[PDB]
């Protein structure tokens, strides 16, 4: 279930640590942010899976939402427990970025809702359509 | 000269825009910073080439230094002209990160030494030893 078809690859990037907060709100990470800073990705990339893993300092619930101040998730909402690794594979359906750029993952904590590192995320893993071999642009070494 | 041997690949990442500055100093980007946030890279990676490209708002000089408040570069120092793309391929010698982590690229501008975007960098391109196919860790989907 970490194996891919031959026309897809895994890409990843490091997740930021969460700072303490002063407002009362939902914690949400938008999909466009998850993808920012991954060079294999462009307007033609199709997206098949997003894997997330985390540990939280409280019980709570989480899931993916489509509206985006994002609502708590309804369909597919799942629970987690304090200090227990939780993970989730989200199916992205072979869609392009412009079709997923309204999505976010949202967490609702029972307690310690404003603490620093209240959720600690592993790297994000995304299965995408396999890119051509990476190469600098042809005009990179002009005036070298 | 953008082609690699079969046991190397290109990796890249986006460069940050430069803010205006209030101090009088050299502009330097350390090698450890260039490499931060590239998942294919670890303690065993060997480094073969670093490609940089930039446009500056003034004439000046630049080059790679080994001491690192880094000195202006001596050996291999090169000139550039205002509003003219310049690029450079630096040979990294097949070395590991711990052998390159004292290196930086340093720019010395003739004029406008404190302006925002005084140097605008293209993505950094690095030729490294070819990694195994990227895969999430085996324990990623515990408690899914």
């Amino acid at each position: 279930s970490l194996k891919l078809p031959n026309n897809q690859v895994w890409v990843t990037r490091k997740a930021s640590e969460w700072s303490a907060k002063t407002i009362d709100t939902n914690d949400a990470i938008p999909f466009k942010t998850i993808v920012e800073g991954i060079p294999e990705i462009n307007s033609e990339t199709k997206f098949y899976r997003l894997l997330i893993g985390f540990v939280a300092v409280s019980d709570g619930t989480f899931g993916m939402v489509d509206g985006v101040i994002p609502d708590p998730p309804v369909v597919g909402r799942l629970g987690f427990k304090k200090n227990t690794y939780r993970s989730r594979d989200f199916d992205l359906g072979g869609k392009l970025l412009n079709q997923l750029d309204d999505r976010a993952i949202v967490w609702c904590l029972d307690e310690r809702r404003r603490d620093a590192k209240r959720v600690q995320l592993a790297g994000y893993w995304i299965a995408i359509s396999k890119p051509a071999p990476l190469m600098p642009p042809e005009d990179f070494l002009v005036n070298q």
